[PDB]
């Protein structure tokens, strides 16, 4: 007694919309730091008819039966995981459970400090998540914020962490987590000074690692596992997996900390998990271990690379003038124009990117810069000679933000008036779709 | 730069447990309450490339660009969702982004409340959900009890809410939010005396229909919608969606609470919305409001109806003699076996049912009832004449459970041992197999 028909006849309406999504993704040059594409088995897992099954608890410990084949999915993943970061199961263990990276966050911090408890994080504006403990001036923007105490450091001037300004609120405020690992921070991280000062406070290391998650797992970037005691990842950013996340904890370092944090994800904040995800997540992390995975990192820093040098080659700016990792932040101060405005231009292009503050900008009101990333169009097959064209179509879209702004004004419902059937515009989207219609397409 | 070959050639390791999911769900009478089978356009959603995209905020409040073609999934459904639950647009308003139902709950509860809040809801052991407040003598095992204060009413001798007791204890507790829909009940609810009880106090009515939602919608069982400040609703449930949930609030009653609950879910909570549960949302509230839906709910009740009717017939016992939903709970006491005896026995052949509290215990290491459901079986096409070997079948599981019991003791240890290579259960798990392998599916 169900209806069993295609989605194309079942729902018209929505398979048209989906159609549509499918096709601005393929005609788009997708410079958005934290987004990927799958591949065809990751979402046959998606789709998969595991997620029909409650399976509440951890394997071998559920709290219903029937579990057994969803019990060695849920260690598959586990084990798959670790192996992935290269980590013993003997030192660390590793939660598979959160639905997404904001929850693993909450729920990782709850483990370990508790309600009303004390953490540190990067300001938002400076490059830190809002999970890390998110405030306003007049709100609490975050419950991480709410339902913990919180204090925000910043980076300096030269759009680094400011290291001895870390030290001098954690000695006067005195955490219980420390947290570091960005949203937007185009530069690899000091773990081990991280890990010298929570120590003088006796402060929890927690590393979010889920911008850079495959340079930690291809040991091309700094190892956070050597000093932290907690790592979250998204599973979706560079990783290139579902919508999902890790939460890692260090036994070794803190016996205790297992059940804590597993306690943590359930019962206290989730119900079910969702099977689907998991499975997903297996998919994926299998994919990771192989060296071809390594090649694609290291095709993701190449390329970041090669688009940060031409950039700087058509003389625009970049914060901290350069990338270790996926990311880079342009500084648009040279031009007057500000990351809304361009983030309007690039989006009539088919180029999609997001505005994003620098150390000289005071409040997120105005943010000076753009946040572009390499993974997506990686993955879709671009190599270093392309970030050429690529840095060549943000240099023209500068240019035609300039002349914009000089035609129609500084404020933005104004600004945006000059988009719509700009001869440009149009020509630069044209060459836009036509190279990016044609690239490699999961 | 990716690998596109199927999962079969990619992941067989992967493969072939979830093939033998699907197996194992193909040959189980499943009778899980909270559990369904979704159809083939729901699981096409699901593993839709629209997952792809980041989307945090809200349709035309979008903080990325490109989110054109999501805002249309979005609002259609919020749309959909709205009028399946028979409510105008003018009047509620719905949040469509919580990952799932716990998820949803403690969102929703924060925005009415906030931390250190008054919350009231049903003990766990009684049929309330975690996310209603539940906690243990010495430990807050719900970050609801934690992050909120709560009090925990219970159900009558007679397994009943007991509404003259919640008032005494609201007047007395002074909560700022009761909630009623409960995670194991068999009987419907009065909203109308809810609501004149939070009036006295001036709380709000959070009714929790996860279980419900179909009756709600098919104007089968009482509206809570006529007299709550908040539904919240799981979609995976009776409703047959996808892993996800929904907030509902009534901005008539509450101008205000659309900021304080969208806000709530992000960005206090959640970063991207998952696109894809989204879009399989959608799909599904297409389909709830169709006639053939209505029909199915119905045959949903009729099969729940017939199942305890016959039940009663082989002198079986059931907390309230009987159901006005899709859930029974059978009460063993007169066999002298606990829930966990025979959900063990039931397991052994291929029948999912899960072990559930009564009135008459106090602990929950001890339960003396199952708790059983109609929606899944129904989805694969029973009909009431079925609902007579379904009971056929637990009588049988109950007679072999209190057999094994006094052949092996009272210690669960013991009782399991009994199980493997019995010639009783094998002979009933092939025609349970048989019957259920031979019926549709989705
Ligand atoms: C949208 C989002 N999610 N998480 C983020 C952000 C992001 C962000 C940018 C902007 C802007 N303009 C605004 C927000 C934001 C989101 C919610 C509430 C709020 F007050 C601000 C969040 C964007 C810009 C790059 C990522 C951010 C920053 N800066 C960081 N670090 O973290
Ligand atoms: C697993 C789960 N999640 N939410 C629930 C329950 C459920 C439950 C049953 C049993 C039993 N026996 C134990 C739990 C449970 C789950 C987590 C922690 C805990 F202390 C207890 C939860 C289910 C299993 C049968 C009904 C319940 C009840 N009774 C209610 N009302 O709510
Ligand atoms: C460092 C970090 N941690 C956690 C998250 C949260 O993941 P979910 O959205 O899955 O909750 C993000 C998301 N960052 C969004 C972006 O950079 O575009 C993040 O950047
Ligand atoms: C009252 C109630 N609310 C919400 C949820 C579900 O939350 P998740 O989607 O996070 O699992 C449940 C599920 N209860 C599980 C069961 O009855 O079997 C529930 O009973
Ligand atoms: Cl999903």
């Amino acid at each position: 007694m169900f209806n069993n028909e295609p989605l194309e006849q079942i729902d018209k309406e929505l398979h048209d919309i989906l159609a549509d999504e499918e096709k601005r993704q393929r005609e788009t040059i997708n410079l958005i730091a934290s987004e990927n594409l799958t591949n065809g088995a990751v979402r046959e897992c998606l789709g998969n008819r595991v997620s029909n099954k409650y399976s509440e608890g951890y394997p071998k410990k559920r709290y219903y039966g029937g579990n057994d084949f969803i019990d060695k999915i849920e260690e598959l993943c586990q084990k798959r995981a670790l192996e992935a970061f290269n980590v013993s199961d003997e030192e660390w263990g590793v939660n598979v459970q959160p639905l997404s990276g904001s929850a693993a966050n909450v729920q990782a911090l709850y483990a370990l400090v508790g309600v009303k408890g004390k953490i540190m994080g990067m300001h938002l504006c400076s490059g830190g998540h809002l999970t890390h403990g998110f405030f306003d001036e007049k709100k609490k923007v975050s419950i991480t914020s709410d339902m913990f105490e919180s204090k925000l450091y910043k980076c300096n001037s030269q759009g680094y962490v400011d290291l001895d300004a870390v030290r001098e609120m954690a000695l006067s405020f005195k955490p219980k987590v420390i947290i570091c690992g960005y949203t937007s921070y185009p530069r690899d991280i000091d773990y081990q000074q991280f890990r010298q000062i929570c120590d003088e406070v006796n402060a929890y290391l927690f590393a979010d690692i889920s911008h850079i998650s495959s340079f930690v797992a291809c040991n091309i970037l700094n190892n956070p596992f050597l000093h932290a005691d907690v790592v979250t990842t998204t599973t979706h950013k560079i990783l290139r997996g579902p919508r999902s996340a890790l939460i890692f904890f260090n036994k070794k370092r803190n016996p205790g900390i297992e059940q804590k944090i597993n306690s943590a994800v359930f019962p206290s904040f989730q119900g079910g998990p969702h099977n689907n995800k998991i499975a997903a997540v297996a998919c994926q992390l299998k994919e990771v271990h192989s060296p071809a995975f390594k090649e694609y990192t290291q095709q993701v820093l190449l390329n970041s690379k090669a688009l940060a040098k031409a950039l700087i080659s058509k003389q625009i700016d970049l914060v901290t003038n350069g990338t270790d990792n996926h990311l880079i932040v342009v500084d648009l101060r040279k031009f007057s124009i500000t990351g809304s405005k361009l983030q309007e231009t690039c989006n009539a292009i088919n180029v999609s990117l997001n505005k994003n503050t620098i150390p000289s900008d005071v409040d997120c009101v105005s943010p000076s810069g753009v946040r572009i990333g390499t993974p997506a169009m990686t993955t879709r097959g671009a190599k270093e000679k392309d970030m050429e064209f690529i840095a060549d179509v943000l240099a023209r879209a500068i240019k035609i933000t300039v002349d914009l702004q000089e035609q129609y004004g500084k404020k933005l419902v104004d600004f945006k008036k000059g988009l719509p059937g700009n001869a440009q515009l149009q020509q630069l989207k044209q060459e836009v779709v036509t190279w990016a219609g044609a690239l490699p397409f999961p």
